């Protein structure tokens, strides 16, 4: 009786040939994670979005800060905090008490219903948890109204000696449910405590294609562990340097590879098929000042910017801040409920998958299959677990699409797990 | 909508005692729970039978060999499977293949049962399971019927050169399924691959009253953290040593200890205003040959014992073997399902509760409040989790009942834990 995502395209055959080879391989795989934990460990917490082409499926974006708790189905909060259990005892084990560091967003409704969930959580699972702000409007203890019957309180971080405390509340390490994407501030570092995940000075401005090239590695490995094109798992990208997007310098440079890249993805939709247009997601990285996105389908695409995309891709009216741009190989996705684009974001603690949730977009166009949603959607709880496959049923059927999600998730997990250890 | 089990007593006093105690301190035994994990590992998995008399809280039984995994409530898989990877994980981290070895019952279609729910949780965990019989009447692969559409699959174990095989089929460890309580068979003794439990060669005449002295030292440390006496959560016991019960030279001994005992329950009942009659549970263990049990609610009870009773109390008709019996106080169980008495059952998979069962008695008369079901009941599925306690809310509120039931249910496992440790 509950309505869900169904796809509108009857070109599945892809979906379905992984689908298949996932539920030919379910112990080799379970017993390939399991390998590749021992050796890496696996974050606190993380989300990964998934768009379901029916052509491929792969993951769009890894988040070590998941945001939307309060978007989870509460029927699985026993399985949450079970993980949550699990990720204390791998990564604080001997804690007491956490403090954790939100967002800077006092005014977002729906992210201080996160807080709230995500404490909750925390809670359950044995832990002291109090709410640290770093906001530096925050200067005394505020209790906050979720607009739902509750509040949550915030109060300012303190340091002394080498510690963050409130009051008489002195915890053992630190969660980080604030990116840090603007910059580590200086209060947060040469701490005694833990922060999880732990960030270094220097995160802000790494390379942010190593995220990519992490990825290929744990594809290129997975795909012939069950047999299949890594195309179906992954997009293909491409970068460059800075470049001055008030300028046409590095037009050319960039044209050039955008049409290179569209070149290769006519040759995988040729292969299998595929009538819709290539695209391509154009990242411009300016480090702590953001970053710039587009998306194009053309090489005349990029070139002859008008102001408002040659001010978006330069990020900031400060100069030359793009120190990388990054090409991505854009994934559709056909995931429908009723006229609304719909694509799922995959919820793991540890490395166990806890449930999810679909972004449903408000948005309404024609190209709603390729644009990314940002902030304008919807949440719809998944009904569906992805520990669960039916390894002689229908490939398609819901709980082994689910199980192919958490699969996908997983792997983007590893990935992310990886390039982490790496920056040290 | 869904009917469950209520106490038909008043007298909850220390019953709320012990949940406001439990609900006041929760992030403190979660800690300390984490901390003797630490010290001393969990079993892959176990079930403790639990009374709640309203005046206590205390298990009753415990067993390692968990046999009714078809009673679990199936919207609970997700949580089983997850804990079930844990398991795995922590106990035979790098195994691929395990063997299953079940009861030698073919003909309980509720066993049968069991085994199936078993191997699917298993196999959701990512091994490949097989099923192998130690019963000298399966001497080929053998089909049986569970009688609800599905079949097991029985196979002959093999041993060549110290390991256990199947068709095709080498494992790695070897669950059991089946307690041993006849005898470790010489078949399983000296083998490469390792046993869960790791039983050796004595363990089924081992001192079972180390069992007791075990829970006693967990509740000795537990009950000083959360400030309760331990007797609400402890039954007294006391032990003599092999007696011939085709004779009555020990039998003042024996009726000398049941009235100490009776009269320690006394003084308990008085403190807390209980109106029911003391009781006393009579184990006569024969070790290989098995263990004898009768309830007296006075020393003249042991006296005068009638041949039923002296052959049931020499558990055989061998000579001599009982060389333990052990006397423990009886609990009630006020739990009801409108005239039916229950008493619950819990299930954990590492040292994480997921879910359980009530044991709703088939027989009615008036002392169904204290006689131990054996085989006579029926199952009721539990509809509420045992991990998410409402700590602001009434103490016997359903989700902090059951959270009560899996605190205690975990004392019994780190009981259990410490004792199959000491037995190395
Ligand atoms: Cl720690
Ligand atoms: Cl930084
Ligand atoms: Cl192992
Ligand atoms: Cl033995």
């Amino acid at each position: 009786g509950m309505m869900v995502p169904h796809l509108t395209t009857a070109l599945t055959g892809p979906l379905l040939t992984l689908e298949k080879r996932l539920l030919d391989n379910m112990p080799r795989i379970e017993h390939w994670f399991r390998s590749q934990w021992q050796e890496y460990g696996a974050p606190f917490y993380a989300s990964v979005d998934l768009r379901n082409a029916g052509f491929k499926l792969a993951p769009v974006d890894t988040n070590l800060f998941p945001g939307g708790f309060n978007n989870l189905n509460p029927d699985f909060l026993p399985l949450c905090i079970q993980a949550a259990m699990v990720a204390v005892e791998k990564i604080c084990p001997d804690a007491r008490r956490l403090l954790l560091i939100p967002e800077n967003h006092t005014r977002n409704t729906f992210y201080l219903r996160n807080v709230h969930a995500l404490t909750h959580i925390l809670r359950q699972a044995g832990l002291e948890v109090r709410i640290g702000s770093i906001a530096p409007e925050i200067t005394a203890p505020t209790f906050l109204e979720t607009h739902d019957g509750h509040s949550i309180l915030l109060e300012p971080v303190r340091r002394k000696a080498n510690r963050l405390e409130l009051d008489n509340f002195d915890s053992c390490a630190i969660l980080l449910n604030n990116d840090l994407s603007g910059g580590i501030p200086d209060i947060l570092q040469g701490l005694e405590q833990s922060l999880i995940p732990p960030l270094h000075a220097g995160w802000a401005t790494r390379r942010k294609s190593n995220h990519f090239t992490a990825y290929d590695r744990v594809v290129e490995e997975f795909a012939p562990l069950i047999d299949i094109d890594p195309w179906l798992l992954n997009p293909y990208f491409d970068t460059c340097g800075g470049l001055d997007f008030h300028a046409r310098l590095g037009e050319e440079q960039l044209a050039e590879k955008v049409d290179s890249l569209l070149a290769k993805i006519r040759r995988k939709y040729a292969e299998y098929g595929v009538k819709q247009e290539p695209f391509v997601i154009v990242k411009a990285d300016a480090g702590t000042y953001g970053m710039g996105i587009m998306t194009v389908k053309s090489a005349d695409d990029v070139r002859d910017l008008n102001r408002k995309q040659r001010n978006k891709m330069s990020v900031v009216k400060e100069g030359l801040k793009v120190s990388e741009v990054i090409l991505q190989e854009g994934v559709y996705t056909f995931e429908h409920l009723k006229d609304a684009v719909a694509e799922p974001v995959i919820y793991m603690m540890d490395h166990f998958v806890v449930g999810g949730f679909y972004r449903v977009h408000t948005s309404r166009g024609a190209d709603e299959n390729l644009n990314a949603p940002g902030m304008h959607f919807e949440p719809l709880t998944f009904e569906t677990p992805c520990s669960t496959p039916d390894c002689a049923g229908a490939p398609d059927a819901a709980p082994n699409r689910f199980y192919a999600y958490g699969v996908v998730a997983r792997l983007a997990l590893l990935a992310a797990t990886i390039e982490l250890q790496e920056t040290d």
